[PDB]
């Protein structure tokens, strides 16, 4: 089977969001799983620097200028690049000028991405054509549309990584992107008076995907849907809306090999995790002290994430002996409160304001618990890391989290399935209850170790996502 992924970025060559890890990690899983997967990306400069061996496949004109299709490999997976300097050769963020405004011609720039995707399905490359074009997020949102206009030469699945970015453009661009006029219709890429690459992808795709089974069900509810509820419910009725959980690259994230840690450890050497802790408390300003549970937060500081809730809970958490190390940024109000808390409880509350992937690993590897109290969770990733590192996640029961963590109930404990802590409601009382639960578990160290081994044993690798999508593709 032959899938072609169409996105706008790919770890590690270029990344601005979690989407790029998928594109960077899924296709290789697929390759090893019976699916011949390839990737089509704009030829952004540092996307291009990475593919040393690129060679020409075709030189063509376009409704947006001279493209020249290249092909080479990267870490063993086939990459196609749309070489189009007037469009793609730009320093700064591939999405905007130094002055932080989008590139006005962006519509042309990503319609192009879609169109090449669709063209691939019609044989733009004489040696290889995809059975399925897998389009990814609004950037590739038109690919399922161009496909439709070509009477669906290959099947298309579109996954939404960010229901939030609608990919809006003015209606009068209909005259530039070369799709059938009829497509600009509420039943089609029309959305609140404008074009929407997303509504496009959402409407035209043979089948749609969200990043988790439940967030898949979730977005059919109007609270979640950013106004796409109608379409979504329908695709659901029809059975062309499901969720597939994303994966975790063992190569980057994994306590056995993580070169960022004071000490690597395994599921049956958890005694080795202790220096990692010690070091963390140290590095963060916290009483070095192992008799006590260290709760971490590594997240954008926002309401969606639940940190207002963490802040309300804080005093209680501290009251019962715990400590908190936080690493993130976002809403001012929150930043204040957490600094205030550090000031108020120096030694047991330690707060870094900012962002820092290297340091997050040291956190992920030192902490005892990882707090993910989301009001809703589009990209349930943090908690997978926790599980993988044996640092038990405490999470709200929503999106990916609801699919990924097992509460430390007696049931789950005896069934050897418990892997963390869960709370139902989005208020501080219920969070506190899970916090309480954590201490109670903590105070029975052998059980704690029991649950960590369980967390660590769970398979949330890409090989899993691969199977899932493989199966999808054959339908």
């Amino acid at each position: 089977m032959q899938v072609l992924h169409v996105s706008s970025e790919m770890f590690p060559l270029l990344k601005t969001g979690g989407l790029a890890d998928v594109i960077g990690a899924l296709p290789a899983a697929q390759i090893a799983d019976g699916v011949d997967a390839r990737v089509l990306l704009p030829a952004f400069p540092d996307i291009r620097r990475g593919v040393t061996d690129a060679q020409v496949v075709s030189r063509r004109d376009t409704f947006a200028g001279h493209i020249t299709l290249l092909f080479g490999h990267y870490n063993g997976v086939g990459i196609y690049l749309i070489d189009a300097p007037h469009l793609y050769d730009r320093p700064g963020s591939p999405y905007h000028d130094t002055n932080l405004f989008a590139y006005t011609d962006n519509v042309l720039r990503f319609a192009l991405l879609g169109w090449v995707g669709a063209e691939m399905a019609s044989g733009l490359d004489p040696f290889w054509r995809p059975d399925v074009v897998h389009a990814h997020d609004w950037h590739a949102g038109l690919a399922p549309a161009y496909l439709a206009a070509r009477g669906r030469p290959a099947k298309s699945v579109f996954t939404v990584h960010n229901l939030a970015y609608q990919g809006m453009f003015y209606a009068h661009h209909m005259n530039d992107i070369q799709l059938p006029w009829s497509f600009f219709n509420i039943h089609g890429l029309e959305f609140n008076g404008q074009i929407s690459f997303l509504k496009a992808g959402l409407y035209y795709a043979d089948h749609i995907t969200a990043v988790s089974p439940t967030y898949a069900r979730e977005i059919t509810e109007p609270q979640f849907a950013y106004g796409m509820e109608g379409l979504l419910q329908q695709r659901h009725r029809e059975g062309r809306l499901s969720g597939v959980l994303n994966g975790v690259d063992e190569k980057i994230w994994s306590p056995e090999t993580d070169l960022l840690l004071a000490s690597r450890y395994t599921r049956d050497t958890l005694e080795d995790k202790a220096e990692n802790k010690r070091q963390l408390q140290i590095a963060m300003g916290l009483k070095v002290d192992d008799k006590v549970p260290l709760f971490a937060v590594v997240s954008r500081l926002t309401s969606q994430k639940g940190l207002d809730l963490v802040l309300e809970a804080l005093p209680g958490l501290l009251e019962q002996g715990g400590q908190l190390a936080l690493l993130g940024a976002g809403d001012p109000v929150l930043q204040e409160g957490f600094l205030a808390a550090a000031a108020e409880y120096p030694g047991q509350v330690g707060v870094q304001i900012g962002y820092h992937e290297a340091f997050s690993h040291r956190i992920m590897g030192g902490a005892d618990v990882i707090l993910v109290p989301s009001r809703f969770e589009p990209c349930g990733l943090t908690q997978l890391y926790g599980l993988k590192y044996g640092t038990l996640p405490l999470v709200r029961r929503t999106g990916g989290l609801a699919d990924t963590v097992s509460d430390s109930s007696l049931e789950n404990l005896a069934d050897g399935v418990a892997s963390g802590f869960v709370f139902e409601d989005s208020n501080a009382w219920s969070l506190l209850r899970a916090i309480r639960r954590a201490f109670v578990l903590w105070s029975r160290p052998s059980l704690w170790r029991f649950v960590q081994r369980q967390a660590m044993a769970m398979d949330f690798s890409w090989q899993v996502a691969a199977k899932s999508y493989r199966e999808l593709y054959y339908r």
